[PDB]
This record gives C-alpha cells, structure tokens and sequence, in this order.
C-alpha cells in the first residue's frame, strides 16, 4: 500500500479511507500565487484513524486524519494560516498551534483580529524581526472572562498582541522561550494598544523580539527569572513596563535581566520598574524618549527597586527627570548619555516632581561610576540657561555619589543643601536628611549621616588652598579645619584678615565646622626670606574674631602690642631673677 | 516506483525489497493511546541499502532501511525511545541519538535507568524544563571503565543523570550546545546522584536546564569558556561545583558566566567554586540554602578564585557564612540579600571555621560595592541576640571593603581589631595581618599594609569632632591626629583634662597612632567672647601627659605658673635692654 | 495517485508529470559512500508546478519541481553542496540558501573558493563549531563591485570567508541570528584573509561561531545593538576589529555587549576598537598575542570608545601595551592577567608610542577596579629588568585610578610626574595636565585637576609618618602638610633637622604643596619624659630654612637664643610693671 496525494486539507474529508492509510497533503489551502518561490505550505503527511473519523479541529485531527509532526515542530501554516496575507485573519490557527505543546516556528507576517496566548513551556522561533511575526489590526481583546489566581481576581481580556497566561492551576506563564519575531499594530490604527501583556511570568527567555507601533510596548506585574536579550519595545507612551500596579496581583520581580534591549519613542516613562529586584541592564539603550516640548516625565522611573546599568546608553532625550529613584538603588557605571534637553519644568514643584536630572528620594542610593552624561544646558546657555535644570536633588535619607571621573556635556555649577524643590542651576542640591559623596569641579563634597568621619590607621599629606584676593576673616562659613597659603603679597593685606601686609602667609584654620555660624581659631605665618612672626587668634561661636596675638619666642625680643598696659610677673606670681646686661630703663 | 507505507519499524525485517527502495515508516512502535493528539511518533522515511540489509542498530539502519534525516534533526522516539512512559526504558535509544552527530529535540519526559553520555559537538534542544527532559529511576552508573586522559586516570562510572565526556583523544566534551530540558531522579528514590557530571568541559552554552532531585546538582573539575544562563540547580546537598578536587585531573577553570542562574535547596554549599578564575554571575539568585536548625556551611564557598556577582540575590539562609572566601577576589555588586538568620557558630572554632557572614582568609579581597544584605540579627536581638553572627573576619593578608552606601537590616556594632575566632556582635574583626576599609555607623575605618597613607595634591577641609562629657586627657587609643571641639562649658573641666575651665574649646591632638601606647600633643584653644588663652602639652610613649603650658604672647601680661621659679634671661645669656614704665618691683 | 519516487534531481528533467503530480527525491546527488550513516541528502518532496516547467534555479525549482520545504527550514545540500567533500565547492549552493529567506541549518564542513553573503532576518545554526562550518580555499573575493549606501560608496569584494551585506536600500546588514559553526581558511593557503567581514551591521545576534586560520578575524566599521556569545576570533594579526577606518563610511558603534568571548593568536591587536560606544565585555579571554621577541603593539587599543570590562582575563602576551587608550573610558574591574612579559619597547618614543602597560592618553579615563596583572617584570628583575614597562603614562587630559585591592605579580616601583616618553622602572607617570588617583606600595596618591580639594563635614583621625634615619629639613618636596614621628633618639640629630637632639619628636610639617619649591612651616614636639620644648620654623619659597624658634611659655623661665642681643620691651613699648623675687642682676 502507498502514499496517496491530496490536494487540501479540505479534500480529506471526503476522501475514502481504510483505517491506518497514510496521505500526504500538498499544502493546507491551494495556493493562489504560483510565482511564489513557496506557494505549497501547511501541508504533510496524515494517517488516518477511524476512531476519530468525527473529529475536525482544523489542525492536528482533521475527520480523522492525524498530521504527522517531524521533530515536534509546526508552524501556524499547519492550522490554517496565511502568510503575508494582511485581508486574512490568522488569529484562531495561530491560537491553535500556540497551545498544541509544539515548537512553534513563525515563517512570516500573520495578520490577527484578536490577541493570541501562550501558556508554558512554549518554545515560538522566527529567524528575525523585520519578516517574522503578528500584525494586530484590531483594538479587540481575549474574551476569557475573569480567573481567579492565588485568590486574586485576574482579567486578561486587553488590548495587546500577545499575552502569557498561566495553565489553569498555575500561577506564572513559565518555562517559556521565545525568540526572533516581531509584535506590531497596524501603524493606521488611530489607537494602540499593549505589545506584549505578561502579566505573572518566570523562568524564562525573550530574545530578538521588536514590538512597535504600541502604546505600551512589554508589560508585566510580577516577573521572576527571565532574561531579555535585544528585546526592542518602541512606543508612544512607555517602553518597558515591570510591575504595574494595576491589577489585584501584589507588584514584585525579580532576577530580571535586560542584555542590549532598546526602548525607543516612549513619551511618559521609557522604563517604569516597580519593585524590580536583582536586575542587570547590560550594554542597552534608549533613542527619541519624549519630544521637543512635549518631555517624558523620566527616562527611567525606579520605585522600590534595585538596578545595575553597565555601559547602558540613551541618545535624544526630553524629560524632567533622566531618573527618577524612589526607595531604589540604581548603580551606573560607565553610561554615555547624549542629546539630553535638560529644559523643563513641573508646573507646581514638590519634593517628588522636580526640575532634576537625578531625583533621588524616599532612602533611594543612586550612583554615577564614571560614565559620560551629555545634559545639554548650564545657568550659562545663551538659549535656554534660565530654563536648565538642576543635577540632582536628594532627599528622605537618599544618597546620592558621583565619581571624579564622571563627565558632563556643561560644567557643573554648585552643590548645597536646599530646602527648595525648584532649581536654577546644574548644581547638586540636597537636604538636611540626606547624604552625598559628589565631585564638583574637581572638588569631592561629603555630607549627611552616612558621612560622619573618616578614621585611618594612616599617613596624610595634603595641600594647602590657595587663595585668591579674599580674606582670612570670612572663611567661617566656606571652610572648616583646613591650611590656607597666601602667596600674593598684593593680596595679603590688613583689610584681608592678615596681621601684617605684604608678605606671604601659611595660615591653619580650625573649625567646630564650616557653618553660618562656628568656633574658630587661626595660626597664621607671616613667612619672610629668612624669618617669621607667628600669630594666633580665636572667634567665638557668634561673635567676631579676637584680636591677632603675637607669640614670643627665644629669637625675638618681647615687645607688648600696647605700651604701659602688660607686666612681667604679678605681686603673686613673681619671677625668680632677672638677668640683663644693662641696668632696667625706666621710661 | 512509489512509497510504500510500513506499520512500524519492526515490520521492516520482514519485508521483501529491492535496492533503492523508499518506505514511510508510521511510527517507531504501534500506537497504544490512539486518544492522543500525537500517536505516531519515530518513524519517517526510509531507503533500503541491499549492502547493508544485515546490519541493524534500531535507529539509522534497520535490516538495511536507513532512516532520512531532515535537516540533521532526530529525537530519541526515532531510535525507539517512548515518550512520557514510566515503565519504558528509553536509556539505549536516548544513547545512539546522542551519539549520532545529528541534533537532538527532546519532545516529552524518557524515563532511564542508566546515565546518558555526551561527548563533543552536541546540541540538544527541548521546548522548556517543565515538560522536556531525563527522569532517572535508579542509582545505577555508566559501566565504561577507566580511561587515561593526558596521563590522568579518570573514571566516569558515577551515579548521575547526565555525563559529559570527551571523545577519544580529546581533553574536554566541548561545543555542546544544551537547552530547554529537565534532568530529574525519581522523587521516590531513598538515595540521589548527580544531576550533571561534567567534570572536563570547554567552549559550550548550556541554557534553560533544571535538575532537581538531585543530591549534587551540576558538578565540574575543569570547566574553560562556558556560559550558563537560566540554569537552575536543585540540590539536596550543594547545587554548583566547579573545580571538584576529588579525581586525579588537576581542578582549574576559566571564563565561566552565569546568567540568571538559580541555586536551591542545598544544605552544605549553594555554590562550590575551586580554581575559578575569570567567573560573573549576572542577576542569580539562591532560595532555600540550609533550613532552621540545619544550617549550610555557606552560601558561596569561593577558593583560589576571582568572581563579581552584579545585582545577585538570595532569599531564605540558614548558614553559619554567607561568603567564604580564600584566596580569593569577589566584588559583590548591588546584592539584594533577604532573610539571611545569622544565629549559627561552629562547635570549635578556627582561622577558616568562624561564625562570620564574610569569612576573608588567605590573602582574598572582598568587596561590597552598595548592596543591601539582610542579616536578621545583632547583639540587641531579643530572641537571638546571644547567637548573631559577626560581619567579617578578615585575616592572613586579605582585604575587605565595605561602601557607604551597603545597606543592612540592623545595624553593624563595632570594628577592630582581633585575636578571636569567636564573636558576638555584629562586627568586623580583622588581624594585625589584614586591612580593612568599611564603613560602620557612618564612620569609615581603614587599616592595614593596603592602606598605609594618603598623598594627595589636593585641599582638605574638615569639622571637629564633637565631644560630649569626656577627658581628652583619654583620647590616645581611641583618637590620632584629630581635631575636637568642646562646646559645652559644663564639661570642659579639668577633670575632664581641659587646662581652663568653663569656656569652649578647639583641641588639636597630634599622635603617633591611636593604640595602647602613643606618642602625643595637644593646642587647646580656650576660647572667649573676644580673647582666648593657647596652651600646649605633650605625652611621651608610655608615660602620662605632662603639664599643661600657656603660651606667652605680645597682647598678654607674662604670669609665671608658680611664683619666685622661673628666670628672665640666665648669666650666660642675658637680656639686653628692658624698658619699663615704672621701676621694678621687688617683691 | 501515488507519490512517484525520483533518485536524484537530475532525473527530474526528464520525468513526464501532470501539473501537481507529487516526487519523492532521495537525494540531491547520488550517494559515492554507502557505507556512511547517511548517505542520501539534499533530497526531500517536490510538486511539479507545469506553468514553471522551463525553470531551474537548481535548488527551489528545478524543471518546475518545487521544493517542499518543512518549517522554512534548508540545508545547503538541498542546493547542491556536499558535505566533508574537499574537492567538491559548494560556494554556489551555500549562496542560494543564506538569501532563500529559509533557516539555513549547517550539517558539516562545507568548502567554497568565494566568499559567501548574508543580508538581513537571517538564521543560520550549526550543532557545534568542530564539525559545522565553512572552509575556504582561495584568496577569491566577491564580484558585486561599488555601491552607495547613504552616500558613500562601499565595496565588499574583499577577501573575507563570509560577509555582510546590506539589503539593497537597507544601510545595516540587520536581524540576523548566527550560531554554532565555524569560518576558516584552508591551512595550507600562504596568504589568509578576513573571516568575517561585517562592516555595517545592526540588531543581531552571534553566538558560538568559531574564526581561525585568519589574518583578521572579524571586521567591521559600524554595529549597533549587536550580541556575540562565544564567538572566538583566531587571527594571525588582528583578531577582533570594530570601527575599522579603511572605508568611505564614517565609524560609529553602540551597544556591543561580548559574553565569553575569545581573542587569540593575533600578532599585532587582540582587539581594535574605535569608536565603540556603550560596550560590555564579560568573563571574556585573550590567548597567545604576541609573540616572545614579536610583541604587539597591544592587547587592546581603544580609541574614543567606553568599554567596560567585567571579570576578563587573558594568557600569555607579549606586547608594548597591555592597554593603549585614547579618548576612551574603560573600567577594568577584576581582571585576572597571567603572563605578561612587560620588556618591549618602540624604537622611538611619544607620548602615543611608549613602553608601558597602561597608555592613557587624550582625555581617556582608566579604572582598574580590583583586578590581578600579572606582569612580569620590574627593573630588579634578575633577566630582564633592564627592559621592564612602566605600569602606566597618562596625558593630556587623562586620568588613571587603581584601587587598594588591585594586585601585581611583582611590585610597583614609584609614581610622579614625568616629562619622558621612555621609562625604565614599574611606575605610574603622568604630565602636569593629567591626574592620577592611585594606590602605589599601600599608599594613595592623588594628582590633578580632578583631585583639586575634598571638604567634608566629617571628623578625621590620621596617624603620624613614622620618620627612619631622615631629615625633616628635607621633606619639602616629598609631603605637603604631614604629621611626622620621631620615636628614635638616636635619629633625632640635629644633622637631621631637628633643634634639641637625643629626644623623640612629633612634628607638624604645613606647606603650600610638596614640589620642587614650596613654602613650609614646621611645629616640633621635642619630647622628655615628663615636659617638652616648643618649636616653630618657617621656610619661604626658594629659599632654606629659617632658624628653628623656642617658644616662651608659663612653665618655663625666658631664656634668649643669643646673649646681649634681645630687649625686653622697647623705648615706645614698655611693660608697665616687673614683678621679681630679686633685684635684677645686671651682669
Ligand atoms: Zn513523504
């Protein structure tokens, strides 16, 4: 007995056949373009099963006659689809093929009304983004209905093209492993939707997968194990989107990690991470977040999470925020951020919404090793100055550091602590619970709780400060313990705070702390070619400095700063003997 | 002329052909679920080779029918294994396709009474770790005997599931090319083996592979330019080992890189690593890893190794260390470490054998750049404040480095010095034989050979140190060079070594070095409204400080500190002129 | 009707067939060795299509048989290749299937005397980098000649094994996925060329793909968002090279993330990057660069990039430079170097052609992050001292860090400011417009414009230099402000600066700044077991020391520096009142 041909997977059902007979079927439909290099797909080989001679999926079954999977691979093609057929509605073979436990490969666009579903331990392979994948022309949903899931009321009936769901029972679309295809809307659509909507995942692997024309590119509430790699999410309002808060299952995630992923377009947020622990971004990148007058709220909104960015990337950027850190620890290392508009402003200013490249609050740690950041615009800028914003702001026990090598696109400008939320500056502003370890113009400031002192089983050398035209009696508030070196005698005069003009001066100065107010004292220096005089004074917590105080010493005579007004020795306190070489001259 | 349909492979012996001839094998084996979706699986098409009609391996040449293989793909069903069948062994079948050369889809769970080989070139594909896989029903091993490998005698006869071997003449079972399946033993089993036993292994990716039920997890003694990503390891008694010290082959690794790894339930080690040179875990986490009252030795037990861990996790740790490391460099970058109990101590307790989080001997160094680590206790604990665990125990020449931005669950106590291997507080502990640069309550301390001094071309500015009702007459061990401040006149009495009292003062203290003995100096500055009084004393090694001495100076009448005493001027070195308003008087 | 059984494609055009008969091709060719295990490829289901009769493109449609290709998935054999075949190329065929739009799967060693071409949404998968692959055998190029692609004219009939080629309108060859084989030439050949050559290339994945028997291994000028995961560049002279500059095209990079990759052999750079923007290596290798008396000019030459490095390693490399950086950051954190034999030097030196190990120059910034370099030679080395590197030269705007934990194999010698271009000791040298903060023998330095000052509002405790047989007169040049210890008396001399000989001292050293000149004051503690004598120096800038100055102080009687020379008070400046035990003695 031989192998019997057919046309169609429409002509078996009227084919006469004895149980075990063996068909192969040309193509699942009749092609209608023979010029294609490819015109016989979804076909192959069926055995017939008389048991089930009633059954007609459209797919595996077909009035009885069983397809013959190779290797446990089929394409949707197999179930009825079309390729690259945008009037034909793909949607259900999709559907089926996706949920049959097969490896599914996609070999071109399919078209689809509705979303389409995965469960677990679903393997879908394309051989690239440009050709392989689904195009939703439609705003429909799933229409599943609500399950319940650990007690939680869940609804996967959105707008999207993709969705992962749990086998019923389950509580993670899990074991997945999905590579090389693309998710896009018809770009006419007046309204997009969700690229992919993955709610509860785990355990799994995303790979070469480009969704556009989005609203809302990838989307998930609790995600656990997964990596991403050259994932690229392009939409209009946000990118990449972990734990969204949306639903009635508790945001959390982690052991997430992003290697050469790509948001693009995005006009909110390009990353919205919620509760996003242990998670690695590896060498990826952000193009076109937000648009000339029209910003993003934030390159990268960070809540409750802990991130790693390595040698990551953005290029054209208009947002309020670069990142917004709330409750998170964020470390970039060697970013190179580029064509950022550092312009814009909230309307109404607060302690979470503010004009700050780095906003940096509620116990969030955030910092800059190395890297090189290209925000735009300084108080300076001839355009745009009176519109710059602020460097970072750091508050509710935040702390934020900033390496010496880090670069910037404009200088720097200062760095204080503030008890305003609107800035003026590209300056570090901070509060009073809050702590920094930050560079400015080759300057490290340290401030705050977590920098309380520095103890060292160690040897110091320093430098001294060198002053410019500026005097040693108002350094209360700019310096604390710190040595001083005068080295103009121009600039060393009486109406600088020195004891004596023209002359160069070493000075100490010790301080409670630098503050609007301090206790102080000075020694000063008055260094000439071959000899000094040395000088000490005091100021008093609130009060002015004390008067210069000349000391004596066995190379000097002992003459009083004022004649007639100090004694040697008292009635009480004597001195023993008193040796002169001539007899005392009484004036 | 045409093909010829065959039921089963078993039917091929019987069948009368001529040279040449094409069949279309139905299945492997007759169906005995005609129910399924999939009932005939392992057949294909065969061509008859009349030179080869005696020859029958079950697989590519059965009585002379050889088995065309579509792109170099087959499964274990094509050599007879069976499919999600318990009582099948599928051990032989999975062998000759494991051997064949071609790549390997695994399409369900086969159940094997022996462990399965690889050798070099391999790639075996599932669709997921839920429902692709090996479920071992026995401890029976391989029966290959002893081979010399590069003089070494090496034995592969272990019990494990699956066992990498290199081919004949060769070094390593390299480029192999693993994913999406599971390597299990029968829960049912009283004793289990090795997951996977790949002790000689190079240049290979392994992805998406649970075992689990496993006594060992995945073990290697000589791994070169592999990576591992999604690679879960569920173990009973350590889940990962690299560098296994127990053959005659040398332990020695390279280039390993582990991706969202997950190592679970061990209870001795979570990660074994020996020799592992060139080593990055990105985003692993570790759940599970000892249990109440059964504590692990370690989480990560690190020798003669260099390893980062970015944005790693662990979650529920029951072990006496959380890092052992010796000989060793580990930066852990960005860790999110939650329920770690650090209540258990060893029975004796020794230089590598101490109830330490970081155990640091033997010239390692151990960073925490950042992180957050939640060690549930310190000495204040109500339940378990008697059993915490210390910090560090640094020794033998090693470094450990603490960020000021680490973060921990309760306080850090105290650092310093120490000749115990035995704490009680939350601590670093280190030798006179090691350095340390941590931060401990806002304070960063640093010691030892690697941090001997500090040049810098730079200006220093700094605040005093506030002192509260304390003796600066006290402050040679806790305190070397340092300036103070007293702003309290209530406590700057002369009880409290102050030479002046009942004003504030600025105190500069100079030191050889806090310690048990110093060398020492002080300037106080007791400091008035509008004048002060200077004062130095000085304290010789070993010996209490002297007395205090006011400075004479040119705006103060000169009061000797005991009458009829001190001199002006001596017989050999008098004083020129003195110029008095009023004649001297004699007392 | 029957499927008709056809041996060879060759016997297709003369098979008399109704249009839609069905064939079953055993195989491409007939098979020349039977006793292989399998024999017959490149065979499969063809359909005959009447209406294309008179085509034969000799792969999809030969004489009107179409091919029925399972899952868009060919091998080059369907096309006419043959497998392990040496004599036999299989160029034309392995071209028809990389642009069929099919998954090419490669099944062997394939050898072609052109070179072969993908475009873009391409996947090619081998089983393994041993046995899958191509193999050519001529110095042939490609024949397509120039075209403009955004303007510039390129030309890609180089000698490369296989090439990158943009789609016509397309800029980027982009979205393709290669994995598992290997790129070589014939050993045999004298003259080697490039194995892949990729100059425009976008949105794609490498994995596991093996370059040896090269000139260059891979070449490129512009990729972005690419990843390469064990992919091994083996090359006589360059083995990895990004943003090569010998096009009309300008170079430009991002996002290049390399896992587990490996350069090795290359004689002139391991690696070649320019312009490489947001790149991540991880737990990379490079082996045998250089060669003993052949060095490299570097391991890596980085220019205007930022790479960050994360636990790499290399073994055995001769070379000038371990880095050459210009315009570049580059992290290097945890590095493990081993046998880097640092005795090379250029014939003539410059400040972009020296001999050290870390060339840092024009505005790069070098970090090494921990990490261990073995470097093998500093200038007591007892064979090759007399050549040893300097560890690095930093200029023009450069700035070079190195961590406390980063090791050596043989110690540091010394660092400064240099105006050379040659170097004959381990040191770090950098020019006046350079900085430096680096830890050399446990102690940091701190140079530069980027280390200009440090204020915190923190407490500090140092300890003292502790002085050998020195001088104090003489520390001008060496330490700024420094404490200083003196615990032996018999090194506390006079000779040695100090003013009271046989004592112990602490010394307060203040300075503008250690340097060739500077101003400097000294305040000595020469300390007695129960009292101490007070000193003060100055020393003006360019000029000795001024006399050491004994202070006058309460507990002390007045004694002057010389007889008959000092005047208590002056004629216009008296003291009021004397108060003595004795007439005075008026000698
Ligand atoms: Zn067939």
């Amino acid at each position: 007995v031989d192998v019997k041909i057919v046309n169609t997977v429409a002509d078996l059902e009227s084919l006469t056949a004895n149980d075990g007979m063996v068909a192969y079927v040309k193509g699942y439909y009749q092609p209608t373009n023979f010029a294609l290099a490819k015109p016989y797909v979804g076909g192959g080989h069926r055995i017939y099963v008389a048991s089930r001679a009633a059954e007609n999926d459209g797919f595996l079954c077909i009035n009885g006659w069983v397809l013959q999977i190779e290797n446990n691979t089929v394409s949707p093609e197999h179930a009825g689809a079309k390729l690259n057929t945008p009037s034909f509605d793909s949607a259900i073979p999709i559907q089926k093929v996706l949920i049959s436990g097969c490896k599914v490969r996609l070999n071109g666009l399919y078209h689809t009304s509705v979303p389409v579903y995965y469960n677990s331990n679903t393997t879908i392979e394309g051989t690239g983004e440009l050709d392989c994948g689904f195009i939703k022309t439609t705003n429909n949903t799933l229409s599943l209905g609500n399950r319940t899931i650990n007690g939680k009321i869940m609804n996967f009936d959105v707008d999207a093209i993709m969705v992962a769901i749990p086998r019923v029972g389950d509580w993670y679309a899990q074991n997945n492993h999905l590579s090389g295809f693309t998710l896009q809307y018809d770009s006419a659509l007046p309204t997009k939707g969700i690229g992919l909507y993955a709610p509860l995942i785990a355990l799994s692997t995303y790979k070469s997968i480009l969704t556009k024309n989005t609203f809302e590119g990838i989307k998930s509430v609790d995600a656990w194990m997964c990596t991403w790699e050259r994932v690229q999410a392009s939409a209009s309002s946000r990118s990449f989107i972990f734990g969204h808060t949306g639903t009635a299952w508790t945001p959390n995630n982690t052991t997430q990690t992003f290697i050469g992923c790509w948001a693009t377009d995005a006009g909110l947020y390009g990353w919205d991470l919620n509760k996003m622990q242990g998670c690695t971004m590896i060498s990826c990148g952000a193009d076109f977040v937000g648009a000339d007058g029209s910003p993003a709220k934030a390159l990268f909104k960070i809540v409750y999470s802990n991130v790693t960015m390595v040698t990551c990337m953005n290029e054209h950027l208009h947002a309020q925020n670069f990142l917004y850190a709330e409750g998170s620890e964020v470390n970039i290392s060697n970013f190179n951020g580029q064509a950022i508009y550092n312009k814009y402003k909230p309307a109404t200013s607060s302690w979470n919404n503010n004009n700050s490249m780095f906003c940096v609050v509620s116990n969030s740690k955030v910092k800059l090793t190395g890297g090189s950041f290209g925000f735009a615009y300084n108080s300076s800028d001839p355009t745009q100055g009176a519109n710059c914003s602020a460097l970072a702001y750091v508050e509710g026990g935040s702390v934020f550091e900033v390496s010496p090598e880090t670069t910037f696109a404009v200088p720097l400008e200062e760095i204080g602590i503030s008890s305003l939320t609107a800035f003026t500056k590209l300056g570090v502003y901070y509060t009073t619970n809050a702590s920094v370890d930050a560079y400015v113009k080759g300057v490290r400031y340290q401030d705050g709780a977590k920098f309380s002192g520095l103890v060292m089983d160690s040897y110091l050398s320093t430098s001294a400060k060198s002053l410019g035209n500026e005097s040693i009696t108002n350094l209360r508030g700019s310096l604390g313990n710190a040595v001083l070196v005068q080295s103009s005698t121009a600039n060393a005069t009486v109406a600088n705070g020195f004891p004596s003009s023209g002359v160069p001066y070493l000075v100490q100065q010790w301080s409670s702390a630098a503050g609007n107010n301090s206790y102080n004292a000075q020694l000063a220096f008055a260094i000439s070619s071959a000899s000094a005089t040395f000088w000490l004074r005091t100021g008093d917590y609130g009060q002015a400095y004390a008067s210069w105080c000349r000391l004596y010493h066995y190379r000097d005579s002992l003459i009083p700063a004022a004649t007639n007004t100090y004694d040697l020795g008292s009635s009480g306190s004597t001195f023993r003997n008193a040796y002169l070489q001539n007899a005392v001259t009484v004036v």
